[PDB]
């Protein structure tokens, strides 16, 4: 077997409504086509004779849309055939839905030791709810509420809330049956600890 080449995106798997991002597939020397496929995209979705220096192939996205959102996998042929695929690479668009809400209840300002509950609230009914911290780069690894039925809401109980929890946390919506579709972050909420 020809081993699979690595797939990449630039700056990262997460870009909103408009912005630019580049996919990159690294192979080898050898290589004389790489090719993209998309998930659920009739194949390939992309192709390029290499150059490059046959090292590398781009796939450029001046601005991304939701038909980019989803997942992509990179394949190559070298003169004895074609690669394995390489492991998918999700690619996460921000802003298809207007932004949720986010606030605390009772407050933003909470007590060493005592809880509080962060609610998102959106006004196209959502199933999918995620609520990340300062840092958190990838979305869908965040806090999750998962719901069958669409609701407007979801709630994250916090307890206990300490030290650790300050800091500012943002929430999106989503629906699950395209999870790679996030809404646009909520405004920035700042939990102060006392």
């Amino acid at each position: 077997p020809l081993p699979k080449p690595t797939l990449w995106a630039e700056p990262g798997s997460v870009i909103s409504w408009g912005n630019s991002v580049t996919i990159w597939c690294q192979g080898t020397l050898e290589a004389r086509e790489y090719r993209l496929d998309k998930e659920e995209s009739p194949a390939p979705w992309d192709r390029q004779n290499p150059l490059e220096p046959k090292n590398k192939a781009r796939f450029s996205i001046p601005s991304m849309t939701e038909d980019y959102a989803g997942r992509y996998r990179c394949y190559y042929r070298s003169p004895v055939g074609w690669s394995q695929p390489s492991d998918p690479l999700e690619l996460v668009m921000t802003g298809a839905y207007s932004k949720p809400t986010l606030s605390a209840l009772p407050s933003p300002l909470v007590t060493s030791g005592k809880s509080v509950t962060l609610l998102c609230q959106s006004r196209s009914p959502m199933d999918t709810f995620l609520l990340c911290k300062e840092r958190a780069a990838h979305p869908l690894l965040c806090l999750r509420s998962e719901h069958g039925a669409q609701q407007h809401q979801a709630e994250f109980p916090m307890s206990p809330v300490t030290s650790v929890h300050g800091g500012t946390y943002r929430c999106f919506s989503s629906h699950g049956f395209s999870h790679y579709l996030l809404s646009h972050p909520s405004d920035p909420l700042e939990l102060i600890v006392s």
